[PDB]
């Protein structure tokens, strides 16, 4: 029993986090086989993050200008490209604690972990979610930019995110391991804003079915909805649409309560519109977002890495 | 800026997770240098579990008997004894991947990081705290026995937990790595209860400083309180009482802050009264009691 916050274990990233320097800039970088990846505004200047031509300050840049250090060990730069808005940085000694990864584009609503890391050095590991705004509601520092976000399917580490920025609210934006930013922003430092973010309906279902597993069942009801009618009440309270591809993925969750999904659209229906009344479920008086349906099935039956 | 609830980078720990198997028994042993560390019930049979006599138990198991896996090397046990509710295997190869580490007991209120493993194999990282009623609000299945909590300060990991058992309420309790148990709880599934828990006041003023460094100020008032009524206040809903230690504690996140420890003390016993009224402080509804002073100023 229980149900708690949970990261993959970090192990297989942590081998991997180096620390980059380019002149008075430190981040950290990606080392996977022999290439270092971090974010591009790495060559940027306080004249030059205002307004940067990334093109034009990366072809001033040699080699060493880029200072690469993983661990204590020096790694020699041998190349630099730049890939959208992650720079690539060609390097003498291939990782020898690469593992088995690929880079994926994640969507709203999907679920990673992020190991925070300052100076190439790992200091925590936590587990949120891509906002349906393409934020992500971190904890992040100065430094942190190059920390990274994964998930491990079986011996594979899928690299979904590279921290970038923060936003004036607090909130964090990042890009793919290819370059490209998650959401409208861009790598500047200009006026830019979270658009109004939106709950992760199937993520809150989910939820709900991970509380019926652990034993709170206090918020079921006998009745059920439409798919229709849940969505009409779900875009009242700033929720994100239930399609039938949630409906579907929420079965196997469904078969194992005995709570058809509509039948749990019913007790969401009647929480969003009376409230939770001084209860919790699963030790939150909020509706919890950052658990998807394959994090919950994960969890409540144990899969290891 | 952001706050979340974070655990520490769990690979030290990882290459220390080795399985361990016991007749039809299999639990997680944390394999340091050349011992490997399980709880002493990975002994016990099925006819045992109520008023299991270990010592009795240990002295017909050889080394053999004991089948300790490292990945998908067998490891081979040379020596076993019996420390507390520990299980120590002395192994004939010491662990390559051992980090720097230390084995220290902590007090309630305090947090660390589990690395919930099954079969030898981490499954995940999460954050949580000792409860005042020494149990451990932990997320963990059958199998998980043997899985560690540890804080990972400058390099070195300080090993505090070794899961052992779930109680009939979901809760968990187990051991320090030196098998003495946290709390009036024993190794048998004899009937055991949790005492009431409580909520950890310091973590909570913490967590408030926390806010008030990330922006969140709706919640302070005008006023201050004296130690005395804030606890008088506090027990009557079910907050552990607040100590002159508790209060020198929060003494940097105060100086950072500018609002007095007794000032924070007000604008908690106020919340206590009004609840959030819809708000949220750190994104929660609830008053969040796993951060520690420390855990608050590490993450700020
Ligand atoms: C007390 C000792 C002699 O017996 C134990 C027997 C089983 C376990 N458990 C194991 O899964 C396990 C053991 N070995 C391999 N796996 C689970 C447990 O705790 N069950 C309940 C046992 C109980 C039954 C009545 C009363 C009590 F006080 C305890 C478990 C479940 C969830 C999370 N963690 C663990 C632990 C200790
Ligand atoms: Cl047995
Ligand atoms: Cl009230």
């Amino acid at each position: 029993s229980g149900f708690r916050k949970m990261a993959f274990p970090s192990g297989k990233v942590e081998g991997c986090m180096v620390q980059v320097t380019c002149g008075t800039t430190t981040l950290n970088g990606l080392w996977l086989d022999d290439v270092v990846y971090c974010p591009r505004h790495v060559i940027c200047t306080s004249e030059d993050m205002l307004n940067p031509n990334y093109e034009d300050l990366l072809i001033r840049k040699s080699n060493h200008n880029f200072l690469v250090q993983a661990g204590n060990v020096q790694l020699r730069v041998i190349g630099h490209s730049m890939q959208n808005c992650v720079l690539k940085l060609k390097v003498d000694t291939a990782n020898p604690k690469t593992p088995k990864y690929k880079f994926v584009r994640i969507q709203p609503g999907q679920t990673f972990s992020v190991l925070a890391c300052y100076n190439g050095s790992p200091s925590g590991v936590y587990q949120c979610a891509m906002r349906p705004n393409f934020t992500i509601k971190g904890s992040f520092l100065n430094g942190s930019c190059g920390s990274v976000g994964f998930n491990i399917d079986y011996d594979c580490v899928s690299f979904c995110y590279m921290h970038h920025m923060e936003l004036p609210t607090g909130v964090h934006a990042g890009t793919d391991l290819e370059g490209n930013f998650y959401g409208p922003f861009v790598d500047r430092q200009t006026a830019q804003a979270a658009g109004t973010d939106t709950t992760i309906t199937v993520n809150v279902l989910a939820w709900l079915y991970a509380a019926v597993i652990n034993g709170d069942r206090w918020f079921l009801n006998r009745f059920t909805t439409t798919l229709n009618d849940f969505n009409l009440v779900a875009m009242k309270y700033n929720y994100e649409p239930l399609t039938q591809d949630h409906v579907d993925i929420l079965g196997p969750l469904s078969a194992q309560t005995g709570i058809a999904v509509l039948d749990m659209c019913a007790s969401l229906k009647e929480l969003l519109q009376n409230g939770m009344n001084g209860r919790t479920i699963l030790g939150s008086a909020l509706l919890e977002d950052e658990f998807t349906p394959f994090d919950v099935v994960r969890q409540c039956s144990g899969v290891t890495f």
